[PDB]
Order: structure tokens, then sequence, then C-alpha cells
DNA sequence: ATCCTCACACT
DNA sequence: AGTGTGAG
């Protein structure tokens, strides 16, 4: 069990709010420039950060004013504020326009606003009936480089790409419709086909990764941006995995990619094929340890979810500091402000998707608490009515007030979350 | 005071 | 049901 029976792809958006408005305000486009939101605290804090930005150094989650002191000259769009808060519709609505197109080749995993997993494996099947024989031409693949080409006996990046893939292309066995190198080099002919669609049809550029499963097809997307994409072949992921930091790969680069660097004494994916797989699951579980056994030899069967659509509609508010909320009745308007933009986002999915949600999420921060939420409550959602909603909202709440007051609220509020959840078919 | 999101595992 | 982790 090579691990070699899929073709998946991720396809990444590159800098995605920002394309966002660029599209929309062409004095933006190739210039330095990133998205913020909220201007007053220290010029807003940046979520989106365009190529020409970077290399600057300016990042996410700085603040814009000390990005500006990184890049005199950097441009800003701010986003959208509704009801006291951020809109994030412009973006949701690209979004759609790209999972759109990507449903149309292949059944799409939406993995984020702006990243969705493609599961290829029956498409190249197809491809290559349709292809008789005849060799793939490099033309067919314009901006895909070959991870660990060109190897063996130019000094400019596009003269690399070429020569890796023109050694990968003239060691194709194209006689043989099951060799897993040839399906993933038919993948990455696809992707570049749904990469010129993508572009075309919305002016988004985007980057990609081909590989054999979700994590490689991540991995690999990340390694050749912006705007290429990378095939990361099952026998490239020794040398690949060698050097690489555990932390990179999905899903390690929290608490779990901490104590497996720490436990075992290592730095990179490769060094844990040397444990055996009774090793790993005694030190992190029967599950993470068997996850990691085959991962690090470059396997995972996580499927390709057939998904388009977010399973919750989520909606929040920080408070951070001296603004948090401290009066019952400014509890109460900003759960109505939260309650009016769910439940207009909520009409728009029943009539865009046919579904109903039928539970309603809250959830509270208090002053004092550590971590993100302090208490998650639920009531059912029967109406898509923003006051019964708030009014529910709160009636589920009201007790968390250890105030003796009534128009008190300690402690102070600091986050406030409303989440429709439990879509049902309508 | 990165804010606002979404999926999922564990119990 | 409620909590926590990991990610965009
Ligand atoms: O903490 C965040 N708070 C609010 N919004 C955020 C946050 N983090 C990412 N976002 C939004 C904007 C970003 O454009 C989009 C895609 O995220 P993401 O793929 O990680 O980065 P990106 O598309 O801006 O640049 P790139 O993929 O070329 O590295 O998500
Ligand atoms: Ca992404
Ligand atoms: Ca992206």
């Amino acid at each position: 069990a090579t691990g070699q029976d899929r073709v998946v792809a991720l396809v990444d958006m590159d800098c995605f709010f920002v394309q966002v408005e660029q599209r929309q305000n062409p004095h933006l486009r190739n210039k330095p420039c990133a998205v913020v939101q909220y201007k007053s605290w220290k010029g807003g804090g940046i979520i989106a950060v365009s190529y020409e930005a970077r290399a600057f150094g300016v990042t996410r989650s700085m603040w814009a004013d000390d990005a500006k002191k990184l890049c005199p000259d950097l441009l800003l769009a701010q986003v959208r504020e509704s009801r006291g808060k951020a809109n994030l519709t412009k973006y949701r609505e690209a979004s759609v326009e790209v999972m759109e197109i990507m449903s149309r080749f292949a059944v799409i995993e939406r993995a984020s606003i702006d990243e969705a997993y493609v599961d290829l494996t029956s498409a190249v099947q197809e491809r290559l009936q349709k292809l008789q024989g005849q060799p793939i031409s490099a033309d067919l693949l314009p901006s895909t480089y070959i991870e660990g080409l060109p190897q063996g006996p130019t000094v400019q990046k596009e003269g690399m790409r070429k020569q890796g893939l023109f050694q990968w292309l003239d060691s194709l066995q194209i006689d043989n419709l099951t060799s897993p190198d040839l399906q993933l080099t038919v993948g990455a002919v696809i992707v570049e086909e749904m990469r010129a669609a993508i572009e075309r049809e919305t002016g988004f550029q985007c980057s990609a990764g081909i590989s054999h499963n979700k994590v490689l097809a991540k991995l690999a997307c990340g390694l050749n941006k912006p705007n290429r994409q990378t095939l990361v072949s099952h026998g490239s992921v020794p040398q690949l995995f060698s050097q690489m930091p555990i932390r990179k790969i999905r899903s390690l680069g929290g608490k779990l990619g901490a104590s497996v660097i720490e436990i075992l004494g290592i730095e990179y994916m490769g060094e844990l094929t040397q444990f055996t797989e009774s090793q790993l699951q005694s030190h992190f579980g029967e599950k993470n340890g068997s996850w990691l056994y085959a991962m690090c030899r470059g396997i995972e069967h996580d499927p390709v979810k057939p998904r388009q659509l977010p399973k919750t509609i989520g909606c929040s508010k920080n408070f951070p500091g001296k603004t948090a909320l401290a009066t019952r009745e400014q509890v109460q308007w900003w759960l109505l402000q939260l309650a009016q933009e769910l439940e207009e986002r909520l009409t728009k999915d029943r009539n865009d998707n046919d579904r109903v949600a039928t539970q309603l999420v809250v959830s509270i921060r208090v002053q004092g608490d550590k971590r993100l939420s302090s208490l998650r409550r639920c009531c059912a959602l029967t109406r898509y009515d923003a006051h019964k909603m708030s009014h529910d909202a709160f009636t589920v709440i009201k007790n968390c007030n250890t105030s003796g007051i009534q128009t008190e609220w300690s402690p102070p509020l600091t986050m406030l979350f409303l989440c429709a959840t439990k879509f049902s078919a309508s």
C-alpha cells in the first residue's frame, strides 16, 4: 500500500482578499497593498498582504500603522463595516465564484474561503483514454514545477522549472496507464486547465499542489507561490521530508507537532520513519500514531469530502479591554446586531442552497478568562428572525451574569458569538 | 487589542 | 451537549 491510489489537488488563491479588492479597484493592482479591518486602532489590523508588500516584510496580524513603517507606500483597502462590525460578504461572494468554476471539473472539498481540495482520480482516468497514447508536451504544463527536479549532471527561476519539467517528461512511461507518476502528470495538466479557467473567468490567480493525498497536495501548493503549481510525486517524498520541519505539515503546526518534536527529539518529517507504529501510538495515541507512521512515508487516506458549502454560519464580535460590555442593554444591542447579520446570511443560504439551519449556538467570553470561548450554549432555531434569535440568545446566557444588580453585567463580556448549525434540507 | 471566521476530535 | 485544537 504505497498510497499512490488517488490523484488529489489543493488549489489556493494567491493573497485572496487583496486580489478581491485589486480586481474591483484597479489603482491597487501590482502594488504593495494590504486589506485591513477597523481603521481606528493603530490603523487597523492587516488580514491579507499582496506579494509586493510582503517583500518589505509586511505580514498578517500586523497593525497597519506598523506596516506603513516597513513600507511607506503601502496601499490599503478596508473591509466593509455593517452594524458596527466587519462584514465579509464581498469575499464570501468572490469565493462562490471560484468554488463554482472548480466544481465544473471534479468534486471538490471547500477547505476554507479560498481553497478547495479536488479529487481528480476519475477525471485522470477518462483523460488517459482520450489520450490514445500520445506524449505529454511541455506546453501542456506552462506553470508546473516538478519538486525534486532538475537533478543530476540555468541561473534563473523559469530556467530551473523548464529543465525539471523536461527531465520529468523525458522519463514518463506514457504506455502504462497505471503508473502513478503518469496519473499525477495528467492530473497536473487538468489543474493547469482549472487554473486557466479560474483566471479567465474571475481574474483571480491561484496556486495549486498536485499529489496523492490531501496533505502532500497542500504542502506542494505552498512550495512555488504565487501563480504556480507543483507536482509532488511519491518518489520525491524522502528527499522532500528529509529537511522539512515537522510544523510545516498540516495539523502538526500546533501543540501536537510541538510534542512530536519534544518527546521524540526530532526536527524533520523524515526522522519519524525510524519509529514503529506501536511506538508512535504509545506517545501520541492510536489515531495520531497510525497517522504519523503513514504520513512520514507520504501516505494518508483522509478522503476528499464532497462538500462545497460551509456546515455552520457564524458571526462574532470581540470587545477587548475597556470596551467590554458591562450593561445588560449593551449585551442586548450587540446580540441584535449579530442576529441581524446572521438572519440576512441565513435567508440568502435558504434561497441559494435549499436548506435551513435548526440550531442556534451562543458563545460568550468573559474578562479574566484565558481562551477563545469561555462558554457555549445552544437553543432551537425555528425562525430566521433577528429579534427572536437575539432574544433566545439572551435567555440562554442570562444566568452567566454574576452581578447582583439587574442592569449591570459582571463580569463584563469580551466576546459575543452566534452560530447557526445543524442544517436540514428545505 | 489580529479580528473574524470554519472544521473536527474528544468526552 | 460542551470543550479544545488547528487552520484560514
Ligand atoms: O486571521 C485572519 N482573520 C481574518 N481573515 C483572515 C485571517 N487569515 C486569513 N484570512 C482571510 C484573508 C485571506 O486572504 C484569506 C485566505 O487566507 P490564506 O490562504 O491563509 O492567505 P492569503 O490568501 O491572503 O495569501 P497566500 O495563500 O497567497 O499566502 O483568508
Ligand atoms: Ca489558502
Ligand atoms: Ca490563499
